[PDB]
């Protein structure tokens, strides 16, 4: 929907800190006329306020061999998050100014330690290492971007535990450090705590993956997203190591009892869906993958009394490689096939096109079933799977 009508895009608060980029201390931030600055805001705002950012670019200054990040380790509470988000939902860029080679160490753009923040309309840029480092817990990140950072755009690592990433972009994230192969989109990885969820994320053209699980025994939960054209060397790097797979689903054999559904890869140079040697079976139900490396790989070992659920999945111009698994009903086994004419659109160039104001998803045709097509009502009624007529459809989209 349309919030630009509300001044505080959604949020009910007690108190309001008006914030600008040129904000300063002969303000009190009453107003954006009286605009104060952001770190003047975080000294003073307190759990269940808010610091409403006027829309714009807010410039954190860049110097050689030094980080710039911005700690945020006050805590909220439950019922009562720290708000930060952008007025009239509009946009507010942070730019971490680090040119395109250089890169410091632990130099994240937002490090997240504290817990209950809630973020709105807000965009890390040019971090000198990942975008945002999350290792607080119970923070939500809505409508935000992460991109074109010298790391992984958004990583919950470290002890981070039920984080929610709403409608939440990231691309164009590549490490010079590793050339390329480390800056993933979404990286809830390694040491993260249980409860992280992705919904309604987009994450494309990051040099290594879209989304990375990598070495987490931690169930991570990842529904109506997008993991697209990764791993394309956009940087003229003549040593370019990017792996490019869209959904990394696990890594060095932990069990990670993941569920992805109703989600979207294509164009990635490796593999759409991946099982990355995670011992653990993952559960896959109602997703379409096009045109990748390889669209579902799932063809190395789990550990006994491990295996992978798959239900009404696509697969689309690529092969696919689904191993130690309960399969049924995708277009490979025995739901109906999936071929060009079953949807209405392969126009890729309409994966990108602008959210809602809100961060709604925008309603394409894209990968959308056509009227004619068998994959509709030819799915299980899985559990918990949302569906019009008579069951649910074949693919990451119902035809409504
Ligand atoms: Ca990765
Ligand atoms: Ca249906």
């Amino acid at each position: 929907a349309d919030c630009s009508s509300d001044l505080t895009s959604g949020i009910s608060t007690k108190r309001i800190y008006y914030v600008a980029p040129n904000g300063n201390s002969s303000n009190n931030g009453s107003s954006f006329n009286a605009p104060m600055s952001f770190s003047a805001a975080m000294a003073a705002v307190n759990p269940g306020e808010l610091i409403l950012l006027k829309p714009g670019t807010y410039t954190i200054p860049y110097t050689q061999g030094k980080g710039n990040t911005i700690t945020f380790n006050k805590s909220g509470k439950d019922g009562a998050p720290i708000y930060v988000a952008a007025a009239n939902c509009g946009r507010a860029v942070f730019d971490f100014s680090f040119p395109d080679s250089q890169w410091v160490q632990a130099s994240y753009g937002f490090y997240v330690t504290g817990d209950y923040w809630y973020f709105k309309g807000v965009e890390v840029t040019r971090a000198g290492y990942q975008g945002a480092y999350v290792i607080g817990s119970h923070n939500t990140f809505e409508n935000t971007a992460f991109h074109h950072n010298r790391n992984t755009g958004l990583e919950i690592n470290n002890g981070g535990s039920y984080n929610t990433v709403i409608n939440s972009d990231a691309y164009r994230n590549y490490d010079p450090k590793k050339n390329g192969s480390m800056a993933d989109g979404f990286g809830p990885k390694q040491k993260q705590g249980p409860g992280n969820r992705f919904v309604g994320c987009r994450a494309w053209e990051n040099s290594d993956d879209g989304f990375d699980l990598f070495d987490s025994p931690q169930k991570v939960v990842i529904e109506n997203s997008w993991a697209f054209r990764n791993g394309i060397n956009y940087w003229n790097d003549s040593a370019f190591a990017g792996n490019g797979n869209g959904f990394k689903l696990g890594g060095n054999q932990a069990v990670g009892n993941h569920r992805i559904t109703r989600s979207v890869a294509f164009g990635n140079v490796s593999k759409g869906f991946d099982q990355n040697n995670n011992a653990g079976g993952v559960t896959v139900i109602n997703n379409t993958s096009y045109k990748n490396g390889i669209n579902y790989g799932f063809g190395s070992n789990v550990q006994s009394g491990q295996k992978h659920y798959f239900r009404n999945n696509v697969s689309l111009s690529a092969s696919v490689t689904v191993s130690n698994a309960d399969a049924k009903s995708n277009s490979w086994d025995t739901g109906p096939a999936a071929s060009a004419s079953d949807f209405v659109s392969l126009d890729t160039s309409l994966a990108t096109v602008s959210r809602d104001n809100d961060g709604t998803l925008p309603e394409t045709s894209l990968f959308r079933l056509s009227a004619n097509s068998k994959l509709i009502n030819a799915g299980t009624k899985e559990s918990n799977i949302s569906y019009s007529g008579s069951a649910p459809d074949l693919g990451a989209f119902e035809r409504n």
